[PDB]
């Protein structure tokens, strides 16, 4: 019993199954206190100031309620070699490779974690708080969402959860009986400190483990209090966990921006897109369009979990509540609706920090005022190695986005009538392209490049990638699915494009075919736009013709080179339409 110990709320007042869990796991791990949170205003603002008083966080004065972190240099980023999802059969979890090691996943026996576990976190919250954190990922009460519960010993994860998530009382009363995902973290520090402590940054770099259990519904990380691998509703419990749910349940979680897209006329519709680079999305879904009269508006930029209704119609939820984006290279001129967002109720992580209380990176666009000296991430003295981390972190509140989506928190979620797969190639690959049906536009996204990073999901999978191509392909036998059109495009071909706001000209003109608009040219990838099909008007001379090129010599090679990735990487569980439309655009190709 550990009612004893229990500082806020209450463990009668819990549903069974999470006391079961919350008690349990204070059994194991051995916490002082424990801290059910509620979610208020008060319980955060207090929480920031014990970390403030212990040095964990700084705060910034220049701004209204913002805060800093500084880690541990030896904790700083996801760390992929100490990511692991546990099964029974390492095929369901990864395909078995022709070669060497799989790239789409690392599994891990049963019985592996088991002893890693218990070298781990037996007493690892002695002498700290554990907080339980009941949240929701999605729109509380959504019908797509689904609701876990994370013990974690750190406060950081707490206050980052609060943005990241809709969290507190709520959730718990929302939830009741029903089924949960469970979710486990430790710092792995107990105290007395073993170990010296570094920056004020609690962290266990050797043991460090971030575990997925699909099956008994669990999330297990240890030794890790940054980002991905504490805030185990970003990448463990959306895309990880989701997706195997998704699996299962005929949905699909993915690495997909959301936004609105509305014409002069006021006629609006819904956009996917997945990107392998870490600004690539927000860009796109916090644009400002330079087309007269069209608008661009953010339902989320990183996380989509979308379901067909009754009536056929991809319906995507946004299942974040903030934006964790990368922060160097968030520019004052070229993301003005990103830096808006975080002026307010913002928690910093690894950026660099001004004499007059601001925050600094490199790609800013914003020279300092006379007088202003940097300290660094380091917390030493800055004079233009970096200033800040190069994955430094913005926490922020997504209702703060000024082009924010009004159906962002819609529970029946939006109609997503596009997908849009991207990547960074310098020659071959046209400016935008669309598929010549579904499963060419399955294809299209698994041969995505920039490493080969198909469906902008290589770190995610939650499930063997050949069964995740078969389920996507799935989509197209459901009765009376109304099956997105699928695009990819490519900002950086050589640069032939000027890109940032100008890409509303390329989304126009993805606007227009799914209108059903014949202002497509046929070709041996895909269909692209026609003569005069954009809106060039503004831009001057842009080179349409290298632009839209398509080589054959290139195209040979670019096949060649998917055939040999998807034969070694996904091997048996390759599905047959794929293999096919392989083929398919290598004799298209040959006919050149
Ligand atoms: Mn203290
Ligand atoms: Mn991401
Ligand atoms: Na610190």
């Amino acid at each position: 019993d550990f009612s004893a110990k229990v500082i806020q709320g209450s463990l009668d007042s819990l549903p069974q199954e999470v006391r079961k869990f919350v008690e349990g796991n204070a059994q194991l791990c051995q916490p002082e206190y424990i801290h059910i949170c509620d979610g208020s205003e008060e319980e955060y603002g207090r929480l920031l100031a014990h970390m403030q008083e212990e040095g964990v966080i700084r705060k910034l004065k220049k701004y209204d309620n913002c805060w800093l972190a500084l880690t541990d240099p030896r904790d700083v980023a996801r760390i992929e070699s100490k990511t692991v999802i546990i099964t029974q059969e390492q095929r369901d979890t990864v395909p078995i490779p022709k070669s060497g090691q799989s790239q789409l996943g690392r599994w891990m026996s049963e019985e592996d974690f088991e002893k890693a576990f218990n070298a781990r976190f037996p007493g690892c919250m002695k002498g700290r708080t554990m907080y339980v954190i009941p949240f929701s990922m999605g729109p509380l009460g959504s019908p797509l969402a689904k609701i876990g519960i994370e013990l974690t010993d750190s406060p950081y994860v707490v206050a980052s959860m609060r943005i990241m998530t809709r969290m507190g009382t709520s959730v718990l009363e929302a939830l009741g009986d029903g089924e949960f995902i469970k979710c486990l973290h430790s710092v792995g520090c107990p105290l007395p400190l073993k170990k010296p402590l570094v920056n004020n940054w609690a962290c266990n770099p050797e043991l460090t483990l971030i575990a997925h259990l699909p099956d008994r519904r669990e999330i297990i990380s240890f030794g890790s209090g940054y980002g991905g691998n504490s805030l185990l509703g970003k990448k463990c419990f959306a895309l990880r966990i989701a997706s195997r749910l998704a699996k299962e349940e005929g949905w699909l979680a993915e690495h997909m921006l959301i936004l609105g897209i509305t014409n002069p006329e006021g006629k609006k519709k819904y956009l996917a897109a997945a990107f392998p680079s870490a600004c690539g999305k927000t860009n796109l879904a916090m644009m400002n369009p330079t087309l007269p009269g069209w608008k661009v508006e953010c339902v989320g930029d990183d996380i989509a979990w979308m379901k067909f209704d009754a009536q056929g119609n991809l319906r995507a939820i946004n299942p974040e509540n903030g934006f964790f984006g990368v922060a160097p290279g968030t520019s004052v001129k070229t993301n003005p609706n990103a830096i808006k967002t975080i002026q307010k109720n913002t928690i910093f992580t690894n950026v660099a920090e001004t004499s007059d209380g601001g925050v600094y990176w490199e790609g800013i666009d914003e020279p300092l005022a006379p007088g202003v000296t940097i300290t660094s991430w380091k917390n030493k003295e800055w004079r233009p190695e970096p200033c800040a981390h190069p994955n430094s972190r913005f926490c922020t509140p997504a209702s703060q986005c000024p082009i924010i989506d009004p159906a962002w928190e819609s529970p029946e979620g939006v109609p997503i009538e596009g997908i849009i797969f991207g990547g960074r190639r310098p020659a071959g690959v046209p400016l935008v392209y669309e598929a010549l049906s579904w499963q060419h536009g399955v294809f299209v996204g698994a041969a995505m490049r920039s490493m080969r990073d198909p469906f902008a999901m290589r770190p995610f999978f939650g499930y063997n990638f050949g069964k995740y191509l078969a389920h996507w392909l799935s989509m197209a036998h459901r009765p009376a699915a109304k099956l997105p059109k699928i695009f990819h495009v490519n900002w950086f071909r050589k640069f032939l494009w000027p890109g940032f706001g100008e890409n509303s000209r390329v989304l126009e003109w993805m606007f227009g075919r799914i209108e059903g608009e014949d202002s497509a040219k046929l070709t041996p990838i895909g269909y692209v736009p026609k003569e005069d099909a954009l809106n060039l008007k503004g831009l001057g001379d842009v080179n349409v013709e290298e632009l839209f090129g398509i080589s054959k010599e290139f195209w040979e090679k670019e096949v060649e080179e998917i055939d040999k990735y998807l034969e070694d990487q996904v091997n048996a569980d390759l599905p047959y339409e794929i293999e096919r439309e392989l083929r398919a655009l290598k004799q298209r190709i040959s006919q050149m």
